[PDB]
């Protein structure tokens, strides 16, 4: 009995295997545009994916993970709200049944169809193991996807995923260009949070884009053919793969735009 996304082993439930999912800097939370506060002293984000290098596909039950070479600085984030050098690890979706839901930070109670994290790894603390057990270990780039026009940058993930679509399953993915899922503006707003998945460390800048992408209704389609379940296993279609909107408690949400 593990934890996933139905009725009887979702986010509502995930605090028994993990009492870290009541705690202080929970992620998401709802991003409530008023309130946040232009910071003058952020600076402009430093994304430097020109030398990334992905490597596979996995379908881990949960999403499925586009995974970089981490073991050089290739592609990194630096600049922002963040001290240091952060390696990109890995990126993943988290998206609906319907185009009304499946982001898990929201915009003034707004939910995206879709959310896009590229996640990545503070050097100094050696590895992504030991960087998840400090509070500034990982940053998360964050980018809510929309349906309308299609992304071309897009397509060659979603053509991979016919291959992958049972737990477990993996696929070579090498060459794969993330520069080609970012939108126009770096302009983001910022606040301490978690992983949204367990283990739901406590151990994330977030820096989530103001800027949504936009993918196509056949794109998206195709995420929602990909299946929670192992190969000869009763078919559940991933979808509402995303944690809810948590308490803000006693953080601030800084924007880096006026
Ligand atoms: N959705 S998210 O907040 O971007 C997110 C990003 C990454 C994870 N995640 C979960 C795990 C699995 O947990 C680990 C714990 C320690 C060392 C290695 C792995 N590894 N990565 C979970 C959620
Ligand atoms: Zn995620």
């Amino acid at each position: 009995h593990h934890w996933g996304y139905g009725k009887h082993n979702g986010p509502e439930h995930w605090h028994k295997d993990f009492p870290i999912a009541k705690g202080e800097r929970q992620s998401p939370v709802d991003i409530d545009t008023h309130t946040a506060k232009y910071d003058p002293s952020l600076k402009p984000l430093s994304v430097s994916y020109d030398q990334a290098t992905s490597l596979r596909i996995l379908n881990n039950g949960h999403a499925f993970n586009v995974e970089f070479d981490d073991s050089q600085d290739k592609a990194v984030l630096k600049g922002g709200p963040l001290d240091g050098t952060y390696r990109l690890i890995q990126f993943h979706f988290h998206w609906g049944s319907l185009d009304g839901q499946g982001s898990e930070h929201t915009v003034d109670k707004k939910k995206y169809a879709a959310e896009l994290h590229l996640v990545h790894w503070n050097t100094k603390y050696g590895d992504f193991g030991k960087a998840v057990q400090q509070p500034d270990g990982l940053a998360v780039l964050g980018i809510f996807l929309k349906v309308g026009s299609a992304k071309p940058g897009l397509q060659k993930v979603v053509d991979v995923l016919d291959s992958i679509k049972t737990k477990g399953k993996s696929a070579d993915f090498t060459n794969f260009d993330p520069r080609g899922l970012l939108p126009e503006s770096l302009d983001y707003w910022t606040y301490p949070g978690s992983l949204t998945t367990p283990p739901l460390l406590e151990c994330v800048t977030w820096i989530v884009l103001k800027e949504p992408i936009s993918v196509s209704s056949e794109q998206v389609l195709k995420f929602r053919k990909l299946n929670f379940n192992g190969e000869g296993e009763p078919e559940e279609l991933m979808v509402d793969n995303w944690r809810p909107a948590q308490p803000l408690k006693n953080r601030q949400i800084k924007a880096s735009f006026k």
